[PDB]
DNA sequence: CCGGAGCGTTCAGCGTTCGTTTATCTCCCCCTGGCACTGTCATCTCCGTCAGACCGTCGCA
């Protein structure tokens, strides 16, 4: 998607074929994000019950859970949930 | 018998002091961003109204 979102002209082939993989990141980042609504309603949870309800802080939560994913690397070798955690 | 001196009041030269602003320098407040072993489903409600109606709903006929 950053090279489609260049001015740069290429194939227009090419273009479909950068906006499909555009569309399969875009899957997979619903699919991590539904990967972990569990452990971020899990941490809610650890939070709950302070003057303000449940699923308010579920969804502050999904909020810093997309910051979360928008801002990791597979380069460091680690798993995502303990990266996940500080932000959530 | 005016004339001068002393006195009262009123103004033009420059000489200092105020009234009100301005940008720079500390201290504090306030908002957005970082954290990298892993840690991936809570929570107690609700009973000894109550009195009967109004109403839609729903499975049996």
């Amino acid at each position: 998607e950053d090279k489609l979102a260049n001015s740069d002209k290429l194939a227009p082939k090419l273009k479909r074929e950068l906006e499909i993989i555009a569309e399969d990141g875009r899957r997979a980042k619903n699919h991590l994000l539904e990967a972990n609504l569990r452990l971020v309603v899990s941490l809610a949870k650890r939070y709950t019950g302070r003057g303000m309800l449940f699923l308010d802080l579920i969804q502050e939560g999904n909020l810093g859970l997309i910051r979360a994913v928008e801002k990791f690397d597979y380069t460091k070798g680690y798993k995502f949930s303990t990266y996940a955690t500080w932000w959530i």
